[PDB]
């Protein structure tokens, strides 16, 4: 099965997943001199008051913490999106060491992690269905760099200890995600697909351009995670990231100047 070793990791993927190599796989690296200011781009309307966060689960690859995607309770709009996309969960890929982490990179440059918020298009009607469509999900990727903690990502932290192991979850209610944002809402945002199997081409990549600080103690939590399950030799979940991918035919756009 898929991962991240020398034997299953992101070289390997393809072999199960021929799209690895498609036309439109992410990450990518964000070179930002060659992004281009779109002024036609509206301003992302990040609507999480109403997030109704249910659990957080360690599927062996990540954790996500899920929400209740049944009704427009947390939605993304705007930005290069057309419609109303749901959020349904978020993650993080991080690092072994803080100089990497990241999927997407900027002018080269790693994080020592990324936080996708995925959300997908109320118009297909269920996750499912949005990810065989190129327009399905909108995930919204934000860099971590260590430095001061994130004091919004505390809950999530302290919650790890009891979904150390593949399969575990826990009850994770009440999270507010608006914790998780940076204070600037400037992207950059190009068409991909998802970074993990089955690396379906469904994703329009909204990143955005500042970084959010957590602290050493907050990421070196995240490297006590284990991809392994219960009872299994320990494999520390770490770098749980795949490397850029050829841009090919695509243009980054900046909301920015
Ligand atoms: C909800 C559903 C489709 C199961 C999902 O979100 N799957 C993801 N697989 N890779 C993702 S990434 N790293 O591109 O955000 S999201
Ligand atoms: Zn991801």
């Amino acid at each position: 099965h898929w991962g991240y070793g020398k034997h299953n990791g992101p070289e390997h993927w393809h072999k199960d997943f021929p799209i690895a190599k498609g036309e439109r796989q992410s990450p990518v690296d964000i070179d930002t001199h060659t992004a281009k200011y779109d002024p036609s781009l509206k301003p992302l309307s990040v609507s999480y008051d109403q997030a109704t966060s249910l659990r957080i689960l360690n599927n062996g690859h990540a954790f996500n913490v899920e929400f209740d995607d049944s009704q427009d309770k947390a939605v993304l709009k705007g930005g290069p999106l057309d419609g109303t996309y749901r959020l349904i969960q978020f993650h993080f890929h991080w690092g072994s060491l803080d100089g990497q982490g990241s999927e997407h990179t900027v002018d080269k440059k790693k994080y020592a992690a990324e936080l996708h918020l995925v959300h997908w298009n109320t118009k297909y009607g269920d996750f499912g269905k949005a990810v065989q469509q190129p327009d399905g999900l909108a995930v919204l990727g934000i860099f971590l760099k260590v430095g001061s903690a994130k004091p919004g990502l505390q809950k999530v932290v302290d919650v790890l200890d009891s979904i150390k192991t593949k399969g575990k979850s826990a009850d994770f209610t009440n999270f507010d995600p608006r914790g998780l944002l940076p204070e600037s809402l400037d992207y950059w945002t190009y068409p991909g697909s998802l970074t993990t199997p089955p690396l379906l081409e469904c994703v329009t990549w909204i990143v955005l351009k500042e970084p959010i600080s957590v602290s050493s103690e907050q990421v070196l939590k995240f490297r006590k995670l284990n991809f392994n399950g219960e009872g299994e030799p320990e494999e520390l979940m770490v770098d749980n990231w795949r490397p850029a991918q050829p841009l090919k035919n695509r243009q980054i756009k900046a909301s920015f100047k």
